[PDB]
DNA sequence: TAAGGTAGGGGAGGAT
DNA sequence: ATCCTCCCCTA
């Protein structure tokens, strides 16, 4: 049995780079190297361990020593002010290098051309824990401290060197050690250069486990903490870090399993013996990436609960981490990272919890595809894979491979091990197609942070050091800045984006033509610098500058009832002028500009091509990848502007949000208030969009053709059509006016309109609530699908039967009907369709009763609180009767889990409340729990309903009435619910 | 220990 | 029944 670990592995794939890269090793010649896993040592003299492949694949440790810990502070320039900082320190008992005094550009607060530069001294240390207590206690003692990165230090590092931790890295001069599977280089920053140009293939190494555990007791999840429950199978593979095909693969297990030669079965006698043959894999291996799915929640808290209940942890962890000797208790409290909190989206998060053993990376799969999707409703492994077109896993089932590992039967133990070798193909699998790792890269070299902060941090801490990063460079006069939120904070909301009410009610005579801001709230950025560095706060300052002849945007707001003014100087379309903040917003617009346009090309592309094409679906697919690479630079980008409003980061200035905010509603009304006074209609606005309909006349004598024959279904269908070309014509020259004018206005090109689609056909019913036909090139109006924005069928956790009435509502509504034909109002429409709803009740199965709802124990979600306090209930007496109660069992805190709303019976108490009538859907469809349908109507599609038909002047208040809106829908509301009442038999 | 922003619709439950 | 707060999710 050939057990070949990574090094004859790397030789037997790539035997000729391989070569080339031994004999670089032996001349000492400079070589490239890809880093994945960074480890610090911030005890003692401070190294820096990257953890990676060479360019054949070779694992390769490299220490960077004599990095300089440092932090700056800025205090005047005098020979005393370093004594007194000497005496400062070394009363607080901190050992420290040296001192060291320069010139750096504050960030916050615009400055003349000649006082810029500010004195800074920078603190030296040998030691991270010596430089965090320094920092400290000089940021509680109150001196402005800037490049203080507290909770990590190696972002300064990258940020400060030029070095993406990411990216290829050239080693030169290194010092070279073969210590058994790590070939270890010793080497300094000024040493170690960027390999920035033409990067190779990565060899990086990516294994894929999966574990299948054992418990006595049937119908539960194996508890890690019952001795009893047992891991009895690990199924692992390596891959490279782009390719599918596995490099190796070994099976662990304890029932004897048949030899099969896709891969390499190792067998083991006690659970103590197959968490020590992990390790010792683990260890051949060493591979750059460990991944798995749910292995932060599942498998990585079962595999270091059980090894501390055999008392192997530090053996398995030491044998794991290449020749990192830790202590248990070093190992429980510093990398055993436990209950880690991974931000998904907006109040969306998950817990995380694994052994990061130096020299290896740990990747949740889940946590990944929740990221790419959000809003997914199902996080399995089978909808992520479904969901980007990867093929449908066989699933294990799971009282078949309890028995199977209970009858001891080989054939058996050997088909759950090529399902537990599916599952982890499947992880990576769904890595490489979604370009999981070089989309983490391409973003860690974008902010200049290691891969892990790509994976289990959020992007706010990128975007700030994005910023430093730009900000520390001598061609913008290396900015200095703070990484530590400093001030008092205040509890509210400043004003945010204005929303058009709009002009509710169908439209199908006039086609509305939404344009939008490319890039609203960055290219407001950039065309009045809104820069911290740009920022000025005091009039008399402002008005100083207007006599020097600068020009000025001045803004004024209102936050917590007390006005907020500020002043930000114009750059005036110079370079050197342009503020940190346009200049970063450049860049990302450079570079999502490409993107844009590689979309679109592509989209225009796979246009002309059937779908029936074989290589059209993956086509379409790698189209989608592009779109959300875009996204992801656009949120990215509009992190900016919320990093400018968030109290919490150091970035944060109040008066540099309200501005983006109200230079936004100006703009949006300045183009409201030109394009009406051109005779262009507006329907609604949102934020930066503006839905405009063109003029009556321009659609004359187009419809004089439609007036002058006999006025067919084909003729009408043609009528549209070229009223969509004329919107489209009509809508470019007039993008292209506005432009214009928005250039001479605000003296810059980075305000630009844009054309997107056209809604001819288009419903308004609300403020972020409408929904159309969208026409992007040619009219179509044989899609099914409808541009829908806001309306409750996209909503998460919604019903089937809603989603189902809406659609129904929408279809009817956007169907094209000529003049001439009735045309049935949504009052009739929605009308009709409830009324077929609820009359014919068989229609729904269900299926369509299912909502999903996420349990927060710490969120006072009335409802579901009551439910499952109800549930808890109904537990303890289960278990008091001694049964199981597994099937009502509590979700883990973050998911979110099915349930349905019943007919709670009246014993005549029975409160109507929906907490005490919510049940999961496993009893439900089990104990046959009749579904209280009215109540859904009544509670979700009948305000639904109300939604569409509120536009009409029976639901209008009287003109007293402030809010409109709000007495319009809940008048629809009680008009809805008599008309329900009237048609349904009681 | 990390965690961009505000505007807004609408369900659930309780005060009242 | 009105109104208010909390919550979820979308814009
Ligand atoms: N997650 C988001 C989404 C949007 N916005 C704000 C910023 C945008 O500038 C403004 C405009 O909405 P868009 O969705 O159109 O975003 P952009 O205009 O910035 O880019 P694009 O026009 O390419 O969509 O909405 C935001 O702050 N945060
Ligand atoms: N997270 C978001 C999403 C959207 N918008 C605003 C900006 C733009 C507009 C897009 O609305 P349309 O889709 O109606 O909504 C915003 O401010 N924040
Ligand atoms: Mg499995
Ligand atoms: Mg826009």
């Amino acid at each position: 049995i050939s057990i070949m670990d990574r090094s004859e592995i790397v030789a037997r794939e790539n035997p000729v780079i391989t070569q080339r890269v031994t004999n670089l090793l032996q001349t000492n010649a400079p070589l490239l190297f890809m880093p994945i896993d960074i480890h610090e040592v911030r005890y003692g003299a401070y190294t820096l361990f990257m953890y990676g492949s060479l360019e054949n694949g070779y694992k390769a440790e490299v220490r960077i020593e004599n990095i300089p810990v440092f932090f700056d502070v800025q205090i005047e320039f005098n020979d005393t002010n370093q004594l007194f900082l000497k005496s400062l320190l070394t009363a607080e008992n901190i050992v420290y290098e040296r001192l060291e005094t320069l010139t750096q550009r504050p960030v916050m607060g615009y400055r003349e051309k000649e006082k810029e530069f500010a004195p800074y001294i920078r603190i030296f240390f040998k030691s991270l824990y010596e430089r965090r207590k320094a920092i400290t206690y000089l940021n509680n003692m109150g001196y402005n401290t800037a490049a203080d990165d507290t909770t990590c230090y190696y972002r300064m590092v990258s940020r400060e060197l030029k070095l993406p931790l990411t990216s290829w890295i050239q080693l030169q001069h290194y010092s070279y050690e073969p210590r058994g599977l790590v070939h270890r280089f010793s080497v300094t920053p000024e040493d170690l250069v960027s390999y920035q140009n033409d990067g190779p293939t990565d060899h990086s190494i990516v294994m894929a486990y999966d574990i299948e555990t054992y418990s006595p007791v049937k119908g539960t999840v194996p508890d890690p903490n019952q001795a009893n429950d047992v891991v009895f199978m690990i199924c692992m593979r390596i891959f490279w870090i782009h390719s599918t095909e596995p490099l190796a693969s070994t099976c662990i297990t304890m029932a004897p399993c048949k030899k099969s030669s896709e891969w390499t079965t190792i067998l083991c006698s006690s659970e103590k013996n197959l968490l020590l043959s992990f390790a010792e894999q683990f260890s051949r291996w060493a591979p750059d990436i460990c991944t798995g799915f749910n292995d932060s929640r599942y498998d990585w808290p079962f595999i270091v609960e059980k090894s501390m209940q055999h008392g192997i942890l530090e053996e398995i962890f030491n044998k794991m981490s290449l020749f990192w000797h830790q202590k248990l208790d070093t190992i429980l409290k510093c990398y055993y990272v436990k209950e880690k909190r991974v931000k998904i989206s907006a109040e969306k998060s998950i817990i995380s919890s694994f052994l990061h053993t130096p020299g290896c990376l740990p990747i949740d799969v889940r946590n990944m595809c929740m990221q790419l999707y959000p809003k997914a409703e199902k996080t399995s492994l089978k909808a992520f894979l479904e969901n980007c077109g990867l093929d449908s896993k066989v699933d294990l089932p799971y009282h078949l491979m309890w028995k199977y590992y209970e009858t001891r039967d080989s054939e058996k133990i050997a088909d759950v091990a090529y399902y537990c070798i599916i599952d982890a193909q499947r992880c990576q699998d769904l890595l490489v197609r979604h370009n999981v790792i070089p989309d983490r890269r391409e973003v860690g070299i974008l902010s200049y942070t290691s891969l892990y902060d790509c994976i289990y941090y959020a992007g706010g801490h990128k975007v700030c050091n994005m910023l430093i990063a730009y900000a520390i460079h001598d061609e913008y006069g290396r900015i200095a800045c703070s990484t530590i939120a400093r001030g008092k904070r205040e509890h509210g909301k400043y004003p945010g984006a204005f929303v058009i009410d709009p002009v509710k009610g169908l439209e199908q005579d006039k086609p509305t033509t939404g344009l939008d801001f490319a890039s609203l709230y960055p290219s407001l950025i950039m065309a009045y610098n809104f820069s911290p560095e740009k920022f000025v706060a005091s009039r008399d300052e402002a008005n100083s500058l207007m006599a020097k002849g600068e020009s000025l945007h001045y803004v004024s707001f209102h936050f917590n009832n007390r006005l907020v003014e500020g002043w930000f100087v114009w750059h005036n379309n110079v370079p050197d002028k342009m503020g940190l903040y346009p200049k970063v917003l450049i860049d990302l617009l450079n570079k999502r500009t490409a993107l844009k346009q590689e979309l679109k090309k592509l989209g225009e592309k796979k246009e002309c091509i059937h779908e029936s094409h074989p290589g059209f679906k993956e086509l379409q697919f790698r189209h989608a990848m592009v779109d959300a690479k875009q996204k992801a630079l656009k949120i990215f980008m509009n992190t900016f502007y919320g990093e400018a409003g968030n109290n919490l980061s150091p970035f944060f200035l109040l008066p540099l949000a309200g501005g983006v905010t109200s230079s936004g509603q100006y703009n949006l009304k300045l183009v409201y208030n030109f394009v009406i006074n051109k005779g262009y209609g507006i329907k609604y606005g949102d934020t930066d969009s503006l839905y405009i309909t063109c003029p009556d006349s321009l659609y004359t004598e187009v419809t004089d053709a439609y007036l002058n024959s006999q006025k067919t279904i084909k003729h009408y269908e043609q009528l549209c059509h070229e009223k969509v070309l004329l919107s489209m014509k009509a809508m470019s020259t007039l993008c292209a006016e506005v432009n214009e004018y928005l250039r001479q206005d605000n003296g810059t090109s980075y305000l630009r309109m844009a054309y997107e689609e056209v809604l001819f056909p288009v419903c308004f019913t609300g403020k972020k609530k409408y929904y159309g036909i969208a026409h992007v090139n040619t009219p179509n109006f044989n899609t099914k699908e409808l541009f829908i924005r806001g309306i409750d069928i996209i909503k998460q956790g919604q019903t089937k039967l809603t989603k189902t009435i809406g659609t129904r509502i929408m279809e009817e509504s956007m169907k094209l009907r000529r003049p001439e034909d009735h045309r049935p109002p949504l009052i009739e429409i929605v009308k009709t369709v409830l009324k077929d709803a609820v009359v014919n009740m068989k229609q729904w199965n269900f299926e369509d009763f299912i909502q999903t709802d996420a349990w927060r124990p710490d969120k006072d979600n009335k409802a579901v609180q009551i439910f499952m306090s109800r549930m808890h209930a109904r537990r303890e007496q289960l278990k008091k009767h001694g049964a199981a109660a597994s099937q009502f069992a509590e979700p883990e805190p973050g998911e979110r889990f099915s349930y349905v709303i019943v007919e709670k019976q009246v014993q005549f108490t029975d409160s109507s409340r929906k907490g005490d009538k919510m049940e999961y859907v496993s009893e439900a469809k089990a104990k046959n729990l009749p579904i209280d349908i009215l109540f859904y109507i009544n509670n979700y599609v009948l305000g639904l309903c109300a939604r569409f038909i509120n536009e009409n002047e029976e639901f209008q208040p009287p003109d007293n009435v402030s809010n409109k809106d709000e007495y319009a829908q809940r008048r629809a509301k009680s008009y809805l619910q008599k008309f329900v009442q009237s048609i349904h038999p009681k």
